[PDB]
C-alpha cells in the first residue's frame, strides 16, 4: 500500500521564537500500524536555541498512529495528496505559538515542512532560561468539524525544582483529499507519549520518540 | 471508615445564567471506591430553565472517583472536615460559568453546596436555544499546584445536527483538612463519563450518572 508497515520521514522547521529565528532539519523512520516513531533532529540555523526545544516538540507527525477498534484513520486515507494542520498553543503564563505543518509523499518518503510563530514567552520564565524538564503523558480528543478534523488538549510542562507549565492546544487537521474519498471518524481519543532517546549540545541535536494509539473511552457505558 | 462502601448525598445549588435566576436539589448514592453514582435532580425554583440543563451537569462530585495503580485520594483523605472547590468554565462563543462549591460530610451523608454565575451566553446560540445533547466522554489532567490540587481539560458538548461547542474547565480543589496530613499526588488523569438517564417535564427533574476513574497513562 501507500502506507507501508515501515516509512521514512525528512522535515524542514523554519521560525522565530519572540526576536529569535532559526531553523531545524530532522530525519527519522517508524512504524505507522504500530504507533511508534523516531527522529534524530538537528538545529541548523540560530543555535544554539536561546529558549527551551520542548515548545517545539510537538511541532515534528500524525501518520504513526495506531488506530484500534472502529476507528477510520483519517491521516493514512489522506494519502497520496497527504495533509495539513495548524495549532495555537497558549501558555499559561505569556507565551502563545502557532504552528502549521504540511505533510506529503514523494518517492515512498514522508515529507514535513513547518513553520513556527512564537511571541509574548516571558525573558525571565522557564522557557527562555530553558529551564524545563519534558512533557507529560497526555491525550489528544477528536472530533470531527467540517469534514476536518479538530483536536483539544492541556499539556504539562515539567520544570526543574518540580512544578508544572501549563499550555492549551488547539488543533484542525485537513486533508488534501477530496472529502467524498474518505470515511470520516466519530469522536474518539489519542494516547500518546513524548520522549527522548539522547540529546546533546544544549539541544542543538535532539532524538525524539512518540508512541501513540487511538482508541475508543475506555469506561462501561449506561445506554451506548 | 468515614467514606463507606456505599454513601448517599444531598445538594443544595443556586444560581443566575444570563440573568435567569433558578435553584435546584438533588440526592442520589454511589460506591465511591468503584468510581460510579447517580443524581436524581429537581429544579425547585425558576423552572423550567431558558437554557441548556447540560451546562448545569458538571456542577452536581469527586469523593466517588475509583483511585487506581497507586494514586493518592485527595478527596476521601480530606474527611472529616471536607473540601471546595472552585471553577471557571469558558465555552468557545463566549460564555462563561463560573461555580463555587463546598463538600462537606455529616451524620454519614455527603452535602454539597453550589453558586453558580452564567454570562455571555450568546443569546440565540446552543445553550439558550436548548440545541445541546449531552457531553463526550472526557480526561481532566490532575497536577499539584497552588493551595491544593488543580484541574484542567477541554470538553465537548454534542449538538443537534452533529456538531459540538467546545469549553475548557479549569479548577482549584483546596481541602478544608491541614496540608501536612495527606499524601499529595504527583500528576494523573481522571477518564469521566456523565450520562443522562432521564429527564422530566422541560428537565425540571434530571437523572444524572458518572462513572469515573483515576489513571496514569497507559501505554
Ligand atoms: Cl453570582
Ligand atoms: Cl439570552
Ligand atoms: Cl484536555
Amino acid at each position: 500500500e501507500l502506507i507501508k508497515e515501515n516509512m521514512h520521514m525528512k522535515l524542514y522547521m523554519e521560525g522565530t521564537v519572540n526576536n529569535h529565528h532559526f531553523k531545524c532539519t530532522s530525519e527519522g523512520e517508524g512504524k505507522p500500524y504500530e504507533g511508534t516513531q523516531t527522529q534524530r533532529i538537528k538545529v541548523v540555523e540560530g543555535g544554539p536555541l536561546p529558549f527551551a526545544f520542548d515548545i517545539l516538540a510537538t511541532s515534528f507527525s500524525k501518520t504513526f498512529i495506531n488506530h484500534t477498534q472502529g476507528i477510520p484513520d483519517f491521516w493514512k486515507q489522506s494519502f497520496p495528496e497527504g495533509f495539513t494542520w495548524e495549532r495555537v498553543t497558549t501558555y499559561e503564563d505569556g507565551g502563545v505559538l502557532t504552528a502549521t505543518q504540511d505533510t506529503s509523499l514523494q518517492d515512498g518518503c514522508l515529507i514535513y515542512n513547518v513553520k513556527i510563530r512564537g511571541v509574548n514567552f516571558p525573558s525571565n520564565g522557564p522557557v527562555m532560561q530553558k529551564k524545563t524538564l519534558g512533557w507529560e503523558a497526555n491525550t489528544e480528543m477528536m472530533y470531527p468539524a467540517d469534514g476536518g478534523l479538530e483536536g483539544r488538549n492541556y499539556m504539562a510542562l515539567k520544570l526543574v525544582g518540580g512544578g508544572h507549565l501549563i499550555c492549551s492546544l488547539k488543533t484542525t487537521y485537513r486533508s488534501k483529499k477530496p472529502a467524498k474519498n474518505l470515511k470520516m471518524p466519530g469522536v474518539y481519543y489519542v494516547d500518546r507519549r513524548l520522549e527522548r532517546i539522547k540529546e546533546a549540545d544544549k539541544e542543538t541535536y535532539v532524538e525524539q520518540h512518540e508512541v501513540a494509539v487511538a482508541r475508543y473511552c475506555d469506561l462501561p457505558s449506561k445506554l451506548g
